[PDB]
């Protein structure tokens, strides 16, 4: 291998500059199967890699795992191997009443409730998505005709307290995050996920292109396989426009 | 007046929902003159307002003055009068070697080196431009055929120390901003201006649409003093792009 | 012009070392008219400058506009032209029940709710006024016989959320500023304005003398809407004090 | 099928276990369970691989967290929901002190919080401190098998590269905040870099849960960058033995 | 003297490496009396130093005073003279209902509600006690048979607002510390004291060994005013442990 | 026996005194009290020694705070509970400006908050500013006895060594945050380093209490026991003269 964790050489990529980067290792095969000639390359820790062909061009699918820390490893090591465009497809919990289960969300920029983003840029730096990647994702969503919302995402280092979940062992949330969901809601924040702040910050501050799309599987103010499928079809179609 | 500072009533706007918001009061007449039926409304402090017509739709032009504080007054009071879409046209100093004087820059999001943005959202919230507004600006720039760069802008509460200028009375820069320009440069930040962080943060966190475009009148890696001939042309170029962008957002 | 924004040369100042700095461009002529041989020098953006004579000595009057950013430009460029003493005269909203409309307030130091001050000194540095300038202002207020209060001012980068105003488009205040007015009240903070933190910090950390005085045109515990007639009368009273204080500092 | 959102485990699966060994690597779970009696695989979902084993008749859980605090916080919280009250982390690490060699084992008393997830449980001023009984058991377990052990502070980073001041990267640069940071930690007596302890220790100590932290040194930063693969396998096996032995003392 | 404040030479220590460090200058005479051959070395400001002998090995007793600042002076200057191990014995207010008056608490690590710790390490660095020192203290407590609790301590720069006391002149607590006691309680924090954060941070970040033990004289969930004889009983109760722990560390 | 927790004082002990001179050094308390009429010891507990004196007919309290904000906050709070509204601090200091000599007196208008205790009373953005009347009285008192006086900003640190960028220490190092900090303060016109003013000034200004700060320069960092005694007496004579104007 040419990298520490991913178990990949530059030869394995076949000159690929684009990667679709899901959180779940189990999703990698499902995404690649929507493209031509998909093949498993490697699987180490939470990092599962497949290579596939899209319109004649090689494309990488690689899992980051949950959270910024492993995302930062995966994105970086993919960049070392020649990847320049990163497209994240994820799952999410919506926090706006008008967003339904099954809807797809494209993130323009993220609220940085993570730690890893700070290792690339100070907090004042915007966790903003690449304009071309966001454009391609919005266009791809319209192409397949999905209910789409474009806007800001809250990207949290935890699933529970950082997303103000009280149904926990302790049953409590630290002062900093007490009443935080309501605050994000009033600010027009669409949803909660766990990787976008790191991905978008580290790419935008390093000359790498990044896009973010997610399927709504739950609304916090208020099917799962169908939603994931819908979002997977959009992230592949967006990659088509960006090759 | 329905508002504290602008000297405008809701009737003055005539159903306007879009405003073009330059920093310079003197730019307001120049922007309005590019549109149909341009008329002066009010001038109070650094807030000069004109109304014009675009494709039969009333549009507002209102100066913010330099900086987030007066910007925040202008945007708040315009929102109270019915404005939902805000398009900023400004001047800027580029910090990337590949960006030339005369180029136009569209801001996707801003580095928050301001104070006023914090009065609307905590620092972790992105000073991000509205996607439709950014799209319209990029397309408008492509329509008139200008050299355009799209990316991140550093928005500073000062012209001098916050933009790491040493040619000053004290000749020094506070620790926090020492070596900061080099840091932004390495992070791919295009330019320095003084209003976008406040504008973009306050709009994105309040359900208002905002866009940001600027003409490059200086490149900080090449030359210090701006040219008093290209500055006129650059301002004209950017004004034509913002007006065309407004046309797409009506 | 020797400076980027003010449109002034060293000659225009005629050796002046003191500047009176209001926020309102229209207040500039009103201040200069109180002194001898008043003359207009320049008007660019929110910066309007007049020169006058006080006790046979040249004095500058120059508007800053609303907010620290434009204040920081004006002060820096005045310092480059030879100004070493800055006296701010402003308007303010009082937050203590014992301070009435028409009262004058002298600021010893400011709560830094701004961004621009951080570009000159870290937050831990006090936004403190110059002792000689404060003394002259207190004595000048006692000379004309005005109701004066001396103490701490909250200096905000916004007019609305940073001063906990809820009568807005959004109708909400960010967590950081929720309940903040009551907190300042309990801490003995007199009032809200928008420039003192920047002015005082940037001067005290650069060897420049600064003073701050303001006329109360609204009390936030009593009412919200200012009166038209008393506002002009209060401005007149404070302008008299600032000129009288400038007399003592020449 | 599952009493929790991510782990794919019911409380019935645990059989009354109150102690969990939490490695970062999913593939290490099978290795840890093989040291104990009657090992069975319970679930495999995402980065969370769970095995059940028996130690002195008492059931023990081994469950991977994955790299970093975010997934660690999910694993720990969901195991706590299923009845786990004691957590023991076994990991790999890069040492930053010249006197610590490759193959050495490190027990963490407390961690420098260079992570984000810990803040979601307690403000920065709260110490990322390990449980005293867990730390005691780990030190005693290390002395029991006779390993070269160092006890002290660990720097726990949300990144592998810039947060651990690695310059051999795509960008080749480190953000101002972390520039010269390794030297600063070195002077402060910080032993090593890893990626989970700050989250684990903070979230446990602020929620009445017992946590311990042990790691095998596979690289010294003042000596080299690329780890030796032979000594890595030996160090991993060495550290695994200590964490199982420490689990014995805490049951 | 070789130091600025303590008034001691390297000679006066006689090769001592361990120091017991109480806050109360009056406690120094009490701790030194428990060991063989006690003598007064110096009394300057809040620093009183006594030399004693334990198992034929010289041990130093030196008062820090209340708070981090003077603790930072005492520890640093003792370290210059040759002290490598520090054992703090203090008084404390418990905030957990299960901890009674008379109980002894051993601190593994401290919540950093102080300023001095930041002068040695950034906030993210843990205010953790030395493992050997903590072990010796726990074993010493079990040796004499006291009711002991081991865990986290909140170390505050104030006695009143930082420990959320409302029975004060102002009768108020700053926003940051409002509801803070309840938060620490839920996080399993045992108690409040005023020196451990500084001591533990400065030692752990400088290669020095530090331990922390305290006697509970008040319970915040029970009664606010300290008791009669049991208060004096608790001091002598806790003093014996810190000397027995010193025996294990020599 | 006691109305407070630490000082060991009752409201009756004060005799209606509203002003208190607060040195850091417990041994300085007797020195200050001896300059006024009828000096008498009240209490000596921990680091807090209290003496009562009389000035111009009106009673005055002198009480030591000890070094640093934490114990200072105890002293000031408990004195305020007993009826003190005006606090005048007299201290020693290390000057960091080349033009300030050993023996000079410094009056603090406001302080750089390099302490922790001030934050327990007001957030960092709040100015550690001295009371205008107290500062006026101190400046006038210094001019009255004819001392070389400088008025301006003071850096108030929670440590004597690293926070004042001293490298002659056990570790020989200074944490990143304070590395190059002295030079930064110097360029900002900060006069000196001491250890109590930020806490005192913040806690008083945010609680409706009047506070003043004066210090004698015993060392200049850009560049003695006998000079230390003469400087102490110079500043003490000023702080008592300032107390006369404020009663
Ligand atoms: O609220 C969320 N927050 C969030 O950060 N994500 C993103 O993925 C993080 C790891 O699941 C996703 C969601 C939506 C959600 C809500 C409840 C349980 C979830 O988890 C897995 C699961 C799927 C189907 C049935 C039960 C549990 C996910
Ligand atoms: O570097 C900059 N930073 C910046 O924040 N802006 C935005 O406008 C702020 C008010 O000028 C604009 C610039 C470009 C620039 C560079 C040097 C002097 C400048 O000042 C005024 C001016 C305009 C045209 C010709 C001479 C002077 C402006
Ligand atoms: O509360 C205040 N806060 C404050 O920062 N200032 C300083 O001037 C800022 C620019 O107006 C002034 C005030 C007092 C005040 C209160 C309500 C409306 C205000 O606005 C302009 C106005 C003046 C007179 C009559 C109608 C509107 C001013
Ligand atoms: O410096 C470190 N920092 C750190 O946070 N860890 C903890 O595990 C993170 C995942 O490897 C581990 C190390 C040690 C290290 C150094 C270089 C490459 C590494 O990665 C994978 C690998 C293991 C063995 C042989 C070659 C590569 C690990
Ligand atoms: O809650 C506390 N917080 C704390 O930081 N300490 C540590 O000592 C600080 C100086 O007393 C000690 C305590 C316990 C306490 C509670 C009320 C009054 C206290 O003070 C001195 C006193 C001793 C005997 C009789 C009355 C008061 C001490
Ligand atoms: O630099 C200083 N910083 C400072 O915070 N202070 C205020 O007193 C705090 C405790 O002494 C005082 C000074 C001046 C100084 C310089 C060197 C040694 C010092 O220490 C005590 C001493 C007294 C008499 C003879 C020699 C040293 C004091
Ligand atoms: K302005
Ligand atoms: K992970
Ligand atoms: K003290």
């Amino acid at each position: 291998s040419d990298v520490f964790h991913l178990g990949l050489t530059k030869n394995d990529l076949q000159g690929a500059t684009l990667a679709i980067v899901p959180g779940d290792p189990d999703r990698v095969e499902k995404i690649a199967a929507l493209m031509d000639k998909p093949v498993k390359l490697a699987s180490h820790r939470e990092f599962t890699t497949w290579r596939a062909e899209l319109d004649g061009k090689p494309v990488i699918v690689c899992s980051t795992g949950i959270g910024g820390p492993s995302t930062s490893i995966a994105v970086e090591e993919l960049a070392q191997l020649g990847i320049r465009t990163f497209l994240r497809i994820g799952t999410t919990g919506a926090i706006q009443p008008h967003i339904n289960v099954g809807d797809v969300l494209v993130t323009t920029a993220s609220v940085r409730l993570d730690g890893a983003s700070l290792h690339f840029a100070p907090l004042e730096f915007p966790a903003v998505a690449d304009f071309e990647c966001t454009t391609a994702l919005v266009e791809a969503a319209k192409s397949i005709g999905a209910t789409t919302h474009v806007g800001v995402t809250a990207s949290s280092d935890t699933f529970y307290p950082g997303q103000e979940r009280y149904d926990t062992y302790s049953g409590r949330v630290v002062r900093h995050f007490k009443g935080s969901m309501e605050e994000w809601q009033a600010m027009g924040v669409m949803n909660y996920e766990m990787e976008s702040a790191t991905l978008l910050t580290m790419c935008a501050s390093q000359g790498l292109r990044a896009g973010m799309v997610a399927g709504v599987i739950v609304n916090r103010t208020q099917t799962m396989k169908q939603t994931e499928s819908h979002a997977v079809k959009i992230v592949v179609e967006a990659a088509r426009r960006l090759l």
